[PDB]
DNA sequence: GCGATCAGCC
DNA sequence: TGCTGATCGCA
């Protein structure tokens, strides 16, 4: 059963064939400054195990690595590419990506590993990497010889399914999508993961003593309000004191007990002082423990910048998501914790902060999908879209449109996005059912071509068995024809948001591309730190502003051509804060 | 370790 | 709608 391969002591000529499939093993999750702890190779000559003492300080290794006319064949090739730049080497030629063919073939399987990719396949030659190193407090790197096998069996599906996946996707008509989209877009990805974002630990240490002085605070007086102490993060303590104790009464249950959700605490504060302060010290608690703490943590301190990693390969619609930490969920919304931004800043004296976002990327996507008339007329007059539903569904002229109407409106247009639901509505707009119903219905007389698009492509889930983006990207929806009302709606929604989501998201991945090469042909030392869902932060010499700001706008609306303009806004500033 | 609870943004 | 991660409780 043994598969066969050479221990090699040194590399040779033969192991530096123009095609192979190419293992670079980094076993921790966090790849950035990590061990490389094998390497292994296939081609056309055999198979090969290496050590990474040896192969990484062999010129002609390293050479090979970087020589982009060398083809390699790989899983997960960003996290090779990274742990190699942390090491001055580069990366060079990788022409296909297993990790991400399988991603684009069904986000829904979850892969993570080469076996779960290969499984699709039917290809069982190779084990699980949980199986191997173990999980959690037990997760170590087995002997040499348990480890090379591993690595060369991967190398060897790597090898051997190439061709089978990239088949599949030339029949999804994905190929372009992998090959001109995603790929390329891992390639940035590991730079700007490299690259981190500076951070002022100054400012965030003197943010957390506020915090904490204000903590202390809150946290005494709700004692006081409740006549002792308690642990008020435990909702099982809480729900004692608030719907016993004080007797407030109970508006919502949970599986396990009371709720104490922000939304029933507010229902509930007209009833006792304590309930104000509860929410207060659920703000307070947030910004400490989740962003001052949980910054301050994995920030280096050697360098000072945070460098977190983007999973290109998790979402169910095609978005990225940010890991140690998320920097796509930083706050804004409320003043206290968008002060948290200052402390993002420049990694170099005299550059800036320059951030630029889609306005509204998702409902002109639908607009153009739908093509709807009066969606589309509307942003072509970039009309307040917000107000301009309001008039719609209201039936009144836009000075009659008063701040609760466009509220609603407005609540109206995100779960049209989301798949609209009479429920989700009235549960937002805390309404009945048959209310959010109303609203509902008064939307599509408006907007006809939108009803038209959401039966449609609930049909077309249900025919297809799946739904598509504007790049081709697929979502399989199973669900779709399930007799039970829950798991048949949830299926529904999808069907409704994804060609949404997972058009916007296809846009910004092209934009990004466009941008960076535009960036190296104006020879910009401007260059990409984050993105976060619709839209793009860099940092460059204060010197360069100006040129951003025609060129990212630029680049960014003209990404793909929609039936409605795209639209883009830009700010720029001294920190991620006052890029406002 | 792992669920159920909560809350941050899109 | 799509996410990550915190603290608690239990195991
Ligand atoms: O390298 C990122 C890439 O690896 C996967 C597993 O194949 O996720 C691992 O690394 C992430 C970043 O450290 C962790 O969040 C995740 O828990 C770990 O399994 C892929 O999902 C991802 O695309
Ligand atoms: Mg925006």
């Amino acid at each position: 059963a043994k598969m066969a391969f050479t221990l090699a002591d040194r590399v040779t000529e033969e192991m530096l064939a123009d095609k192979a499939a190419l293992v670079v093993e980094v076993v921790e999750e966090n790849y950035h400054d990590a061990p490389i702890v094998g390497i292994a190779v296939v081609n056309e000559h055999g198979r090969f195990f290496l050590r990474p003492e040896t192969a990484l300080a062999d010129p002609q290794f390293v050479a090979w690595l970087g020589d982009e006319t060398k083809k390699k064949s790989m899983f997960d090739s960003k996290r090779a590419a990274v742990a190699l730049k942390w090491k001055g080497i580069e990366l060079c030629g990788v022409s296909f990506d297993l990790l991400l063919a399988a991603y684009l073939l069904d986000p829904a399987q979850g892969v993570d590993d080469v076996a779960a990719a290969a499984k699709m396949k039917q290809y069982e030659a190779v084990r699980p990497d949980e199986a191997v190193y173990g999980k959690g407090a037990k997760r170590a790197v087995p002997d040499e010889p348990v480890l090379a096998e591993h690595l060369v069996r991967k190398a060897a599906a790597i090898w051997e399914l190439e061709r089978p996946f990239l088949d599949e996707l030339r029949r999804n008509e994905q190929d372009r999508l992998l090959v001109e989209l995603e790929q390329p877009l891992s390639s940035i990805l590991a730079e700007m993961e490299f690259a981190g974002v500076k951070v002022d630990t100054k400012r965030l240490e003197q943010m957390g003593k506020e915090l904490a002085e204000q903590l202390g605070t809150v946290e005494q007086r709700i004692y006081e309000l409740a006549g002792q102490e308690f642990n008020i993060n435990s909702p099982k303590q809480l729900g004692v004191i608030l719907f016993e104790k004080l007797q407030l009464p109970v508006l919502k249950k949970t599986k396990t007990g009371y709720s104490t959700s922000a939304d029933v605490l507010e229902k509930l504060a007209p009833y006792h002082e304590i309930v104000e302060n509860i929410l207060h010290y659920r703000q307070l608690g947030k910004l400490q423990s989740t962003y001052i703490e949980g910054l301050l943590k994995v920030v280096r301190p050697d360098t000072k910048k945070v460098h977190t990693i983007f999973n290109q390969a998790l979402t169910q619609t095609g978005r990225l998501s940010s890991t140690e930490p998320n920097l796509q969920n930083i706050p804004i919304r409320l003043e206290e914790g968008r002060k948290i931004r200052q402390a993002f800043v420049p990694s170099e004296s005299d550059w800036l902060i320059f951030a630029a976002d889609y306005s509204q990327i998702e409902l002109r996507v639908l607009a153009h999908i739908a093509e709807d008339d009066n969606l589309m007329e509307a942003f072509r007059r970039d009309l307040d879209i917000h107000t301009k539903t309001a008039m719609d569904i209201f039936q009144v002229s836009e000075d009659e449109v008063t701040p609760n109407m466009r509220r609603q409106a407005k609540a109206v247009n995100f779960g049209i996005v989301y798949g609209i639901s009479d429920y989700g509505l009235a549960q937002n707009l805390n309404i009945s059912r048959k209310e959010a119903a109303e609203f509902i219905e008064r939307y599509f007389e408006s907007f006809p071509g939108v009803k038209r698009y959401m039966e449609n492509i609930v049909q077309e889930a249900k025919q297809k068995g799946y739904v598509t983006t504007l790049l081709h990207r697929r979502r399989y929806l199973p669900d779709i024809t399930s007799r039970n009302f829950n798991v048949r709606s949830f299926a529904e929604r999808m069907a409704m948001n994804t060609p949404i989501q997972g058009s916007a998201a296809d846009i910004i991945k092209k934009a990004m591309i466009d941008l960076n090469a535009r960036l190296k042909e104006e020879r910009l030392q401007a260059h990409l730190l984050l993105q976060v869902h619709d839209e793009l932060i860099l940092e460059a010499p204060k010197e360069e502003m100006e040129r951003l700001c025609r060129l990212v706008p630029e680049v960014m609306e003209q990404a793909v051509t929609l039936r409605v303009p795209l639209k883009v806004d830009y700010h720029y500033g001294s920190t991620w804060y006052d890029a406002k």
